[PDB]
């Protein structure tokens, strides 16, 4: 028995495991229950706190992955399967993971809490890319990650109902956050210094905690990587949530809210997943059936309204995007696009693609999109058209929503830093045309290139170390710059006047101005004017 | 005769003429100025198609410019050459249908290609007698035969009650056409070749040239065309029959001829010319710039359909066309209507003034269309920078009215069989009196093409002299062959034709030709493809 691996939390005693990081050992406490299993009658319901336990709870292995759809696009392909569940699926999945330095820190240490993405329909804290041992060992950080319910189980909502109120997957995250407040000191973490970070739906989740009052007392700083609470995919109205839940119920043979939800609770988990993609209103990409709902409770208003009127004075935020946000999604439903060729497309394929990539757009709005993104010097060039299609999907869904949030957060008193991540992993298995896709910064921030067995370059390992420092410096201070270090160049705050952000690549930081400023004016200013008028 | 210069006596269909020997820097030229080509369109003839000049007895003196057609005279900037170089330089009269011919001296012995100039001035102003349209340099240096005609402007040339007998519309274009017919019949008398006739014009003159291209009866009267900063398509060069009728009827009311068309037109004919000019600007539907009250009308006769329809469906197989724009097409127009703009300061404007400016500069835009314009031309890194806003306002007016219509025209003509050459003119005259912020404004290429810098008394630089000579060669090579390039020379860089595929045009400045691609390709897609679609849906 190693006393560094024994911790008493409020629920009782835990035993962790000593894991090996390249530079030395870390302590890992994996699969710690933070809620009562949301099973049987508790399906679709808010999470309840985990009842205390007797003896020593074995916290040496990852727990089950929340029940979810498993990708089948490219069977056997690492680029897709690296995001697939790596443990058994179960509705009994409300567990979290803590990595700390070995030995346990002597003084209270800044805490980073990771919230995974996956379109609110997928993901797990147990994926290899979310491995916290490197940040723990190298930067001395306490890293936490939780599982939260996804798909119907996390976000199926009959708004106004007692039994399926919506947003329960977000309440799972919140409960994990409350757990950190109550318990992280036992591991040597500082509950007065908690930084949330997440990517994609995880970043939208971070944003929603920023916009929901009861969450704000549970953290101090936030990082949103390639995702925002505002924008076209991260939320639905109560009406649209009801529509989708009612339709799924119909599809599984479930005929008053209470009756409807009681019958949904009788169905095997896979029966629900079998139909979750049949409820979207359009043929589309970058759209997910069961996501956070504007309920007037967790979200008191739309994210748009809340970011416009919010006060964010005592908040620091780091936000950014990858170089090619849209490319990943094109292979999931835009004809002409494949990982197996260069995906050089015709103009016809581009116009059709725009309707799928911007599915809520009217005919006129779609025409505006096509005319904006066409290079009128090379209107039928397939390379241009392929890269424009990617651009449309990335800008609409990530870059411009990020630019919008960044600007409103800064105008309303927040301290904001922004980045574009432009380094394409040497080990990437997707084709070159996809560039730096959605999600492929994460492995560097977590510091996987520091593991020699994974075959990243020396340059990539130095780069990872740099990024780990920006992120942990941000966690410690609310400022990603290295404070003992002179010689930078310094990463300046993002402001509405100057609009400064930095490139994160193998070269030293370069400061740029305006995140797609002209094109984002189109998405964020013009298209809405077109909508309210048509 | 007996005692005079035998080299200045010429007979035309109407009778005998005596010209004048003029001095150009390199030698003498022959000038025949103020040759009448129509019966004076006065009295009962006001608003009516021109009638050919009846023959005269004896020798008509053709040694001085004749009357300028009755028109509005600019008084925005008294004493200022920038404005006054465009003002009438001879008596204003309705008796104004006279043309001018310059030729080498002695006259050419073999048939020489003819250039015919059509002046601009928004269809409300202009004269062939202005110093910047002086044909002597082209005549002397290039051996050109050059012809220019006065044509009626304003109400006199373009007031229309469409469908009526007495004010059918487009009579100023019919004046131009009568002059073209005159050249066909008579220009061989001066050594000119009626089988080689190139039209050229600027602004409204360029629009006019384009309308001769789109009207079949004109097509037999010329072979090639140059359109400088003007097009028959676009937002200002024509009006519908309905809008023409509305403006004519309002004008009539304003001058005490309240409304049957015969009666209305008969009362208009009793009015003093100056009365008509005094109310001319009161009939425009919006507060605007780059809009003119009385312009060509889509009458279903001269113009069988809209210029837009006609350029989309036309066969332009046997046409060569040279077209282009100056660097700063919009700036000139800003000081005549947009609050905040002036020749006497830097015209740094606020964002409020930009938004107001856009409504005046795109006067037919809905609220949604105008916010589309504002959002496109705003620099979102520097949305309130006065220098950017000033320059963006200029760009809006220039692109809307000239640059994008020219791109549209060049594309349609090229797609439908024409040989097209395109330019951007980027040299600012060292003698320009407009301020620096205005750049290279609308109209300030003309003095180079005509060769005024060859006159040492005009104080242009030596480099400007050489530049002028180049331009004269391009224009006259195009007149001769339908190709501005020199057959003898080579690299000396070549001017490739404009094509829809490659979109090539050249920079005209003091440096050797540089080839560029796409005339404001992205922005003109906004004007030429998106806004119309907005319009159709909205
Ligand atoms: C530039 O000028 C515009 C027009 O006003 C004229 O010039 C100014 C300086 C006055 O002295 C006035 O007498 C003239 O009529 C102004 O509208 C504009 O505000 C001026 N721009 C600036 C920034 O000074
Ligand atoms: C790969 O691209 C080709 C053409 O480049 C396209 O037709 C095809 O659908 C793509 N995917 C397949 C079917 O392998
Ligand atoms: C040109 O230059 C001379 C000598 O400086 C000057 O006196 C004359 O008035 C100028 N003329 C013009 C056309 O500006
Ligand atoms: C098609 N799915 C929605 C299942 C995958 C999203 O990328
Ligand atoms: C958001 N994920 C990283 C889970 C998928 C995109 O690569
Ligand atoms: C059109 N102008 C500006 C030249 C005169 C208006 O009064
Ligand atoms: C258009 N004009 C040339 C006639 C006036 C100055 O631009």
């Amino acid at each position: 028995e190693d006393p560094q691996l024994l911790v008493r939390v409020r629920g009782g005693q835990l035993r962790g495991i000593r894991l090996k990081a390249p530079g030395g050992p870390v302590s890992a406490f994996l699969g710690i229950p933070f809620a009562e299993p949301p099973v049987g009658s508790r399906r679709f319901m808010p999470p309840e706190p985990k009842r205390p336990w007797s003896g020593v709870l074995d916290a040496t292995t990852f727990q089950n992955v929340c029940y979810q759809y498993v990708d089948t696009l490219y069977p056997g392909f690492e680029g897709t399967e690296m995001w697939n569940p790596n443990r058994e699926l179960s509705e009994d999945c409300l567990y979290l993971n803590v990595w700390t330095p070995y030995p346990r820190p002597a003084s209270p240490t800044p805490v980073l809490i990771w919230i995974y993405g996956g379109g609110f329909y997928s993901g797990a804290a147990s994926l290899d890319v979310y491995d916290g041992r490197f940040l723990a060992q190298v930067e001395g950080a306490v890293l936490v990650s939780m599982n939260y319910r996804v798909g119907t189980f996390g976000f199926l909502a009959l708004p106004g109902s007692r039994e399926a109120p919506g947003n329960v997957g977000l309440l799972d995250q919140r409960l994990a956050l409350q757990w950190v407040q109550e318990n992280i000191a036992a591991f040597g973490g500082d509950p007065m210094s908690v930084t949330l970070f997440g990517e994609s739906a995880g970043a939208a989740s971070v944003g929603m905690h920023i916009l929901s009052l009861p969450s704000r007392s549970l953290f101090h700083r936030a990082v949103l990587q390639s995702g925002t609470p505002n924008g076209p995919w991260a939320t639905v109205s109560a009406g649209e949530a009801r529509r989708r839940a009612t339709l799924l119920a119909r599809l599984v043979g479930c005929p008053n809210d209470t009756e409807l939800i009681a019958c949904l609770r009788t169905r095997p988990a896979q029966d629900l997943v079998d139909h979750e993609w049949h409820v979207l209103p359009q043929e589309s990409i970058f759209r997910f059936s069961f996501v956070p709902v504007v309920d007037g409770d967790f979200l008191s208003d739309t994210p748009e309204a809340l970011i416009n009127t919010g006060d964010f004075q005592d908040l620091q935020v780091l936000v950014g995007v990858v170089k090619d946000e849209g490319s990943y999604f094109l292979v999931y439903g835009v004809p002409g696009f494949s990982k197996d060729n260069e995906s050089l497309i015709s103009r016809a394929q581009f116009l059709a693609g725009v309707r799928i990539g911007v599915p809520q757009a009217s005919d006129l709005a779609a025409e505006a999109v096509v005319l904006h993104y066409t290079d009128w010097l090379h209107p039928e060039d397939p390379t241009h058209l392929r890269d424009a299609m990617s651009a449309v999907v990335g800008d609409h869904n990530v870059v411009c929503p990020v630019a919008q949030l960044a600007g409103r957060l800064a105008a309303q008193g927040a301290r904001v830093y922004a980045y574009i991540f432009e380094h394409r992993a040497s080990t990437l298995t997707w084709p070159l045309w996809m560039g730096v896709p959605h999600g492929y910064e994460i492995e560097f921030i977590f510091g996987l290139p520091l593991d020699p067995s994974l075959n990243y370059t020396t340059e990539e390992r130095i780069f990872a170390q740099r990024l780990m420092k920006y992120w942990t410096n941000f966690a410690r201070t609310g400022d990603p710059n290295d404070p003992r270090d002179s010689k930078s160049p310094q990463w300046p705050p993002y402001t509405t006047a100057a609009q400064q952000y930095v490139s994160l690549n193998l070269k030293p930081l370069e400061v740029r101005r305006g995140l797609r400023a002209q094109t984002c004016a189109f998405w964020n200013r013009f298209l809405p004017k077109l909508l309210s008028a048509t």
